[PDB]
């Protein structure tokens, strides 16, 4: 594909891709790139950051306030007032005035910016968080700590009750509770009413009172998280830890009981005797249509009709993908269809994976399904490629140096047979190294250095009473932390189907290490 060709098709991610191929060849000229923003989908990270050794973006400044621009901290006195407020929108600039510079702006502005006023003075201090949490103001504190994280102070009970009604709010209590950064403000955070935070927010601070063993507390915040998410499987991750500290044993019911098929669903199903939940058996009779499952482009617009269909023009596209040859994509608008309610644990192409034991096929499916709904033509927002989602670099490393295949180029990922025998063989390189899947889905979504980094900590995954659920919400990326929880489900689930069951109580179990 020419830069000429791909410009005639819509924007997506596939064209993204495939424009990205270009630059990483040199194939695009700054005559060819003088028109490509207009052409690229999303145009944040390595495409971006490409284009721009072809073109720079010396932008963006709005017209207006471009003068306010010409002036520096030396020079600033010299500005207009509008000027002058608009510079002291960053901190690092108030950082680089001088003192008395900073003391004849902050009066300048005691009326009409309080809020200016109190980071001006505050940076005339050698602590300016002290200074800003003195005077509770709140806006001020998430300016610190956006610009810098090594800022720690303990915070009184009135100040941090205040912390959870600003948006900055919640990626603060996450980032610092799952880094164990910023002790003296986690245990401040101890005092916040539960009443104040929900969601999201108030599960963290479920967990940041289970790392100082005040489960009361943590009781307290989970049951707040459960009653306020939005999601039933976030709901269940709540209720399972209010049973865990509590055994209330109507919240196991509860659980147990729950329409979202998780690990803590699961887990107490098997506590308490409940059946296997109910998974849809998908056969459709029709073979083929004339849908191309291995052409990118057509995938990215079936995927946009999809997601913008109404609940009847789903019917319509589920009839025609009702065939053995787009099982995935019937799959995947049945799963949208029916609101998310029926559970579909699919197993296309398994022809290429049926030789493979019963718990390697689990392993591969479960991955399959969490990364790509096993559509052969998936393209993630980093470039991942097929049912598998393989990083370019590592398929052209398996592909070229270790297996050799001739002529390999990594959209072979996009075919079937292909992704299934790389991931086999990445996952074998894992499993061999760290034995559980929970952990092998930490480092094949991860990478192994962290997987390991992680695992060599005296304080996860090692023995203690709330162990090893607490490790998992610890996990220090996001990203990974939720993966690992969902593949594990995943596993669970398949190796039901095959006739291969394990309890979920021994994978956790296994997680303990002495
Ligand atoms: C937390 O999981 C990380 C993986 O997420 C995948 O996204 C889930 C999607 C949602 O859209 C339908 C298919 O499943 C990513 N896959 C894609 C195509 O973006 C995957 O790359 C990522 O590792």
């Amino acid at each position: 594909y020419s830069i000429e060709k791909l410009k005639k098709e819509e924007n997506s991610l596939a064209k993204d891709y495939y424009i990205y191929r270009l630059l990483e060849k040199n194939k695009i000229s700054k005559k060819d790139a003088q028109d490509l923003n207009s052409h690229i989908f999303r145009y944040i990270g390595k495409i971006k950051s490409e284009l721009e050794k072809i073109i720079p973006l010396k932008p963006y400044i709005n017209p207006k306030y471009a003068k306010c621009y010409t002036y520096t901290a030396n020079t600033i006195l010299d500005a207009n007032l509008t000027c002058q407020s608009v510079r002291l929108n960053s901190l690092v600039f108030i950082a680089s005035l001088n003192s008395k510079d900073r003391t004849t702006l902050a009066q300048t502005f005691k009326n009409q910016r309080p809020d200016l006023t109190n980071l001006l003075l505050a940076f005339n201090t050698s602590d300016p968080m002290s200074y800003i949490v003195q005077k509770e103001d709140i806006n001020g504190f998430f300016k610190l700590y956006n610009y810098s994280k090594k800022y720690d102070l303990d915070l009184n009970t009135s100040l941090v009750n205040k912390l959870p009604n600003h948006i900055g709010f919640k990626d603060f209590a996450q980032n610092i509770i799952i880094k164990k950064e910023n002790p003296k403000f986690r245990h401040s955070m101890l005092e916040i009413n539960p009443e104040n935070v929900s969601e999201d927010s108030a599960f963290y601070l479920g967990v940041n009172a289970l790392t100082y063993d005040k489960t009361e507390l943590a009781y307290d915040f989970f049951k707040k998280a459960a009653q306020s998410f939005k999601s039933q499987s976030n709901k269940d991750n709540a209720i399972f830890w209010m049973w865990l500290i509590k055994n209330n044993e109507e919240d196991l019911k509860t659980l147990s009981q729950s329409s979202s098929l998780n690990i803590y669903s699961l887990y107490a199903k098997e506590l308490t005797n409940t059946p296997f939940p109910k998974i849809e058996s998908l056969n459709p009779s029709k073979k083929k249509n004339n849908f191309n499952m291995q052409d990118p482009f057509a995938w990215q617009k079936i995927n946009k009709q999809i997601r913008d269909a109404n609940a009847s023009q789903l019917d319509v596209l589920a009839k025609e993908f009702d065939t053995q040859e787009t099982l995935p994509i019937y799959a995947y608008i049945l799963e949208r269809k029916n609101n998310f309610k029926k559970h579909y644990f699919i197993m296309p192409y398994y022809d290429n994976i049926k030789d493979y034991n019963k718990t390697r096929q689990a392993l591969i499916l479960a991955i399959a399904r969490q990364e790509s709904r096993f559509i052969p033509t998936a393209i993630s927002v980093s470039y991942a490629l097929g049912m598998m989602q393989f990083m370019p670099f590592l398929a052209n490393h398996i592909g070229e140096k270790e297996l050799k295949i001739p002529n390999f180029d990594q959209d072979f990922m996009f075919k079937p047979e292909i992704a299934y025998y790389f991931g086999n063989y990445h996952l074998n390189y894992l499993e061999s190294r760290l034995k559980s899947p929970l952990f092998v889905a930490y480092a094949y979504n991860g990478g192994i250095g962290f997987t390991n980094r992680m695992l060599a900590r005296n304080d996860m995954f090692k023995t203690g009473k709330f162990e090893p659920f607490l490790s998992m919400e610890l996990v220090p990326y996001q990203e990974s932390r939720i993966y690992g929880k969902k593949v594990l489900a995943n596993y669970i689930v398949y190796r039901h189907l095959l006739n291969d069951s394990i309890k979920i109580s021994d994978i956790f179990e296994n997680l303990i290490q002495n």
